[PDB]
């Protein structure tokens, strides 16, 4: 799908059987979600952005189906204001910017 | 141009005679640059990111020339870690996400 940027690029994702909306965020290197249960071993890390840094849990090789496209990669869990799909997963669905 | 997301989507920008690289950021509603001077009056505002908020100066009707495409709109100036071109200006160059 082609997506214009007049509104936030929020898509519906299926992750761990749960339905969530997330931002397709080209300014995010990695994917991060609100608090939720995910499988496998995790490690506490600390990501930062505009204004400061948060503590999250890094889960590896997590599956997400993003607007009907499947991707596997690292998903971080923690107090993010929005779920964001970052470049680590955007690449896997072959997402590009065009102008 | 078509831009893949394996690397950060940086582009060279010309703004008020200055050359800068800025992140094509589809998760940013607004455009913000590190400290610089700009024409016109400005109003202080607060913006919030993943882990906190920052005090920035808001400028309106600022000319930005992004990768050879021109746009005019709001530009915020504050202690951002990376210059980001938000949707308020991505929309003006006809930028779209495609996958
Ligand atoms: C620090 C920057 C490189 C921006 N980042 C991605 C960006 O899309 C965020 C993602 C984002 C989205 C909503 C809320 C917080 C963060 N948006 C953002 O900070 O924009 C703010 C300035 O313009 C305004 O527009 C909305 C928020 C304001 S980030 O969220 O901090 C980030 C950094 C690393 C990872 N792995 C994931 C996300």
């Amino acid at each position: 799908p082609q997506i214009t940027l007049w509104k936030r690029p929020l898509v519906t994702v299926k992750i761990e059987g749960q339905l969530k909306e997330a931002l397709l965020d080209t300014g995010a290197d990695d994917t991060i979600f609100e608090e939720m249960n995910l499988p496998g071993r995790w490690k506490p890390i600390i990501i930062g952005g505009i204004g400061g840094f948060i503590k999250v849990r890094q889960y590896d090789q997590i599956l997400i189906e993003i607007c009907g496209h499947k991707a596997i990669g690292t998903v971080l869990v923690g107090p993010t204001p929005f779920n964001v799909i970052g470049r680590n997963l955007l690449t896997q669905i072959g997402c590009t910017l065009n102008f």
